[PDB]
């Protein structure tokens, strides 16, 4: 099967500050069942990474060779690789988290019939079947322990039928009469050709059998690679007897922990060892693309964040009953607007806060978006879709659907409740105008929180911004009076624009004065008698161009601001 | 030493839907080292917790007789629970932490070099003394890891000097030879009185044999507990043979997993048995007060919240830069205010913005506040402090000065940019009244947030009550077009009051036309010309009354609410 092999490998790691991780490892692997075994953040899972191509190529000084051959471009389709950290969805079944993969990560052409057959055939083998449609763990939801979590994790690996397959702690949490169901199995597939490599901590003297090459890192350096029934060999050589202790696992440990730098010396002496000669002279001896088409990708992305988002109520149930509350209290606060000495600062007042109300709500959905950041790495390090894919799967899933509506719920109440303009186009312009304003705002949202890891900064510095958005409204300040070499801001406005369209189709056709015919008999300024004066107070133009001209540069702000989402995705560092 | 003992344990956990967890374990203790070793998720940590005295007395039906004698009321001041989930604080040293419990949970007249001495001692013991004075672990600063977490964990019960102690896996990810010595550190310590309590995970061969008490439990029922030398003989009586297994622990744990239910077989063979008999007879034969003032509680927990405040800064240094930053941009935008057309809706606008940004900016303490929950319960139910210590602390920690700053940083910097009321009187008006909205916001945050799980909830609804009070500040409505019959919630919001008190004393002297003289010759209604019309326009008192009775209902709702979540806290199901 495969032969992994290395030479002259190193890791260096940025704390313009600089470490070395894993120094100078020089070993062979083998089809079968390879092991590596070593104190607790010694080198254990860097090593693997590196083996994996799953870190930067900027310290990895030296190479991995399969089979002789650098490393082919399918080797990201071709292994599988079960994280540490359990990085499975929370909020689906376990079963759902397993279609998931084989839809993404296997063949077209294999029906779904045969797909569940093999899911079905994971789920009996890892010891799933009671919790097969559970649900995964949720802050709301208690959900299954660690045991059926890491399980899962493993599962989703397992079911792409990988000809290499790599795992990191594989039993950390497992049962004790699970993690030797788990080692079984894995020992019963690595007879088959596939390559197993895998960190363990503190395995059973049964378990040690299995292994057949075994690989100690204690410090970065290796200190031992050879076959685990040759290990004690070694070992009762270089001065050491293996009866006291009897799981040889804690002897090996012991050693090490010292049960003039220890760490060093047995370094130097395995550098002497005849298993560093057959090392070297064998390595010396020897010298993307992605499955499914995009359509699919972007289908399966896109009901997977539906599931998640209908699992989620506090994003998706709660602000539309907030919604819906808080149009039915403002259609009472308001109810139906007199043309009167009021009507200017109530009118004001309720489109102001329409507006901002639209602005603010979209901070949610972006904190559920960013949440995602290290799923979305691991999935894509693994080899699952394109970015693109992910991209306009997360707009499909949750910028379309729960952002258009909530603007239809607010015009539907509130127009008719507080005797706004009472034609139709009036209506549909405000319904338009909301759907714009909340879809700007969340591209921002996007843009700012694309690619950031903790969602606290994050929405502070979006609360900010929407702040000083909203500060340039027109409400607050009369835009007039704000000095010539700071106007230039008012540009930058999302709520500028929104606000001022929805004054300018409402005040139009409005008199705001006790009688109108024989109120101005009596001519006196400061007297916004009509509402176009109000209008023009405030600065605005007119002419429709200044309606569609706000609706213009809405959308150029979503189009800039989702392209500069984008961007931040493409380029980010996914390693 | 102490001897606990206990007959008849049951117990019941609420889904109106009940289950039984630990179904009816009979069994003693004795000074030395107990244990309790059986499958994961079994009924280990729920037993401790019972015999801890840490579950609500809603489901043991039993006892437990310390000594034969009922459970002594310093039972809590005499005994350590070290807890399985790390409630470490994270953003302390290892030795502040250490410090911490040593100065609450220790007598006062111990001399604080004699408490160091111990610090050091168990520094020492723990295998600590590199990390010694390093940062637990941290979101924005990457910490020490669970290793030296869980020596820090044990620590804190340990430094107490108990005669009793408990520790649910104690060795969880602590590297194999860092297990050994604590658990040889444990042994030695059980052999002068102390009475040790504590379950594990596969331990080693080497350590078992350190045991003398061991108890098996798997699903509620109690499978074994005798000396841990005779759990081979019994199980060798019961049809089993040792030789094939080496770790005598994955014998036990192998043989109840199945290498007609088992376990039930298992219980009743047990029952059977004369060990049962032993246990039975002898348990037959055999039939709060805190340490340190008040005063020192209160110093306390302030030094360490403070100490937690000035660690993170997301909540105290970003909350003091923004308002910094705002206070500049507002001095900025409205430079110099005109008496004229527009000085109405400029000085409307900056005065809503102020309030409502005084009252927005509570939520992030109230979130660092609730986040302590868990932490807080654990230290009350172990005997540390009072209430009421506990939350003058954390009112005397951060609503005191954290909330007393912005305001003042607001009005030094804007009043004098914005020309508003040029006399001393409404400077420190404006000063104070915005000390008093910030505090009646947090008060309403703390009840609102006062006993809850989850952070998104609280933050929701929080925001959604902050909402609607701001609806009412008089701004975005005028006051008294609003329905007879729901005016009443008027009197409801917080804003509405400081929003009051600021326009009272700032529109009180003003007039904006643009000869006062002779702008009244044209006396054209709809005008607004003098303040105080504007003034009566929104319905508000002109008479001194006004403003202090603003005043006086903010007070009041400040104690109101503070009340209100210090009974939150009290009732709290602290279990
Ligand atoms: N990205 C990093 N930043 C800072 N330090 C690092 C980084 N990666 C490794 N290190 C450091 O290198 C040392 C070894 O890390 P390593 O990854 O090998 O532990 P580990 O293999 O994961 O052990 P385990 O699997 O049990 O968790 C650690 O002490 C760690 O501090
Ligand atoms: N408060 C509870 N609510 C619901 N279920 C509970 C509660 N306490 C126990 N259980 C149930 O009882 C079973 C056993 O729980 P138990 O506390 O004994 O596990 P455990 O001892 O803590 O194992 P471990 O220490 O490794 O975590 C669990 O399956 C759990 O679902
Ligand atoms: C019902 C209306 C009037 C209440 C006002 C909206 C807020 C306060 C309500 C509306 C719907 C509610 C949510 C409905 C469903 C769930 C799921 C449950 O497992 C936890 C509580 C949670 C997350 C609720 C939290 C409170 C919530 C968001
Ligand atoms: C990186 C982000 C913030 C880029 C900001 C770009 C925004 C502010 C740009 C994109 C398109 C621009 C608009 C393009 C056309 C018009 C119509 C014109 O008659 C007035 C200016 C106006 C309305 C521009 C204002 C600035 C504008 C809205
Ligand atoms: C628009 C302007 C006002 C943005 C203001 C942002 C400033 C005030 C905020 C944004 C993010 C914050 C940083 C977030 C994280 C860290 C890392 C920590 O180890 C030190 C504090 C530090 C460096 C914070 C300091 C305050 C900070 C820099
Ligand atoms: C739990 C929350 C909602 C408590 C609500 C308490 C509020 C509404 C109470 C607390 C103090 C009260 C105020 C105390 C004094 C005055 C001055 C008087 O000349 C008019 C009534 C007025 C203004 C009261 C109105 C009601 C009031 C503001
Ligand atoms: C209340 C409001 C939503 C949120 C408000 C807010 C929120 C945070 C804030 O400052 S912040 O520190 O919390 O970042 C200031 C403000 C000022 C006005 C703004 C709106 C007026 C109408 C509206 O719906």
């Amino acid at each position: 099967g495969a032969v992994l092999s290395f030479h002259n490998i190193c890791y260096r790691v940025k704390l313009p500050v600089e470490k070395e991780i894993l120094s100078n490892i020089n070993g062979i692997m083998k089809p079968g069942l390879n092991a590596i075994l070593g104190p607790t953040g010694g080198g254990k899972s860097s090593l693997l990474d590196v083996l994996a191509a799953r870190k930067d190529p900027s310290g990895l000084s030296g190479d991995v060779l399969i089979n002789g051959a650098p490393r082919p471009a399918n080797f990201k389709c071709n292994s599988g690789y079960v994280v540490q950290d359990d990085v499975v969805m929370g909020t689906l079944t376990v079963r759902e988290n397993l279609q998931f993969s084989a839809a993404l990560r296997l063949a077209t052409t294999m029906t779904n019939h045969e797909k569940n057959e093999r899911i079905n055939r994971v789920i009996q083998e890892l010891g799933l079947d009671k919790v097969a449609d559970s649900k995964v763990g949720t802050q709301f939801i208690r959900g299954v322990s660690g045991g059926e979590r890491k399980r899962t994790s493993i599962g989703m690996e397992l079911i792409t039928d990988p000809s290499i397959l790599f795992l990191d702690e594989p039993t950390t949490g497992l049962d004790s009469s699970t993690a030797n169901a788990v080692l079984l199995l894995l020992k019963r597939m690595s007879k088959q050709g596939r390559t197993i490599i895998f960190s363990i901590h503190q395995p059973r003297y049964s378990i040690f059998k299995l292994f057949d090459s075994l690989t100690l890192l204690a410090s970065g350096r290796l200190m031992f690679h050879g076959p685990a029934q040759e290990a004690l060999g070694y070992f009762e050589s270089a001065g050491y007897h293996c009866e006291a202790y009897n799981n040889p696992a804690d002897f090996f440990l012991d050693i090490i922990n010292g049960d003039k730098p220890l760490i060093e010396k047995l370094a130097e002496i395995y550098v002497n060892s005849s298993f560093y000669k057959e090392t070297k002279a064998e390595l010396h001896q020897l010298s993307i693309s992605y499955t499914t088409s995009f359509c699919h990708q972007l289908r399966w992305v896109s009901k997977r964040s539906f599931k998640n988002l209908l699992g989620n109520p506090q994003a998706s149930i709660a602000q539309i009953i907030v919604t819906v509350v808080l149009g039915l209290v403002i259609g009472a606060i308001y109810f139906g607007l007199k043309n009167d000495s009021t009507g200017i600062q109530n009118r004001a007042g309720v489109l102001f806060f329409l507006t901002t109300n639209q602005c603010f709500s979209s901070v949610s959905a972006v904190e559920l978006f960013v949440v995602e950041k290290k799923l979305f790495i691991h999935e894509y390090i693994s080899g699952y879709y394109r970015v693109s894919s992910y991209f306009l799967g997360k707009l499909l899933s949750d910028l379309l659907p729960m952002r258009m509506l909530p603007s239809i719920i607010f015009t539907c109440i509130v127009y008719f409740m507080l005797g706004l303009k009472p034609k139709a186009d009036a209506f549909f312009v405000m319904m338009f105008t909301l759907m714009m304003v909340a879809y700007s705002a969340s591209s921002m949202a996007l843009a700012i929180a694309a690619g950031q890891s903790v969602v606290s900064v994050a929405t502070l510095l979006m609360t900010i911004c929407f702040v000083f958005m909203m500060i340039f409204s027109g409400l607050l300040v009369n835009l007039t009076t704000i000095a010539s070499w700071l106007s230039w801001l008012q540009y930058f406005s999302i709520p500028r624009y929104g606000f001022t369209a929805l004054q300018h189709n409402e005040f139009l056709g409005q008199n705001f004065c006790p009688g109108l015919n024989a109120t101005g008999n009596n001519p006196c300024n400061y007297a916004t008698c009509t509402g176009e004066e109000y209008l023009v107070k405030q600065g605005i133009d007119l002419s429709p161009w200044g309606l569609w001209k706000n609706h213009v540069a809405l959308a150029c702000m979503i189009v800039i601001f989702l392209t500069i989402a984008y961007l931040k995705l493409l380029f980010l560092k996914k390693y």
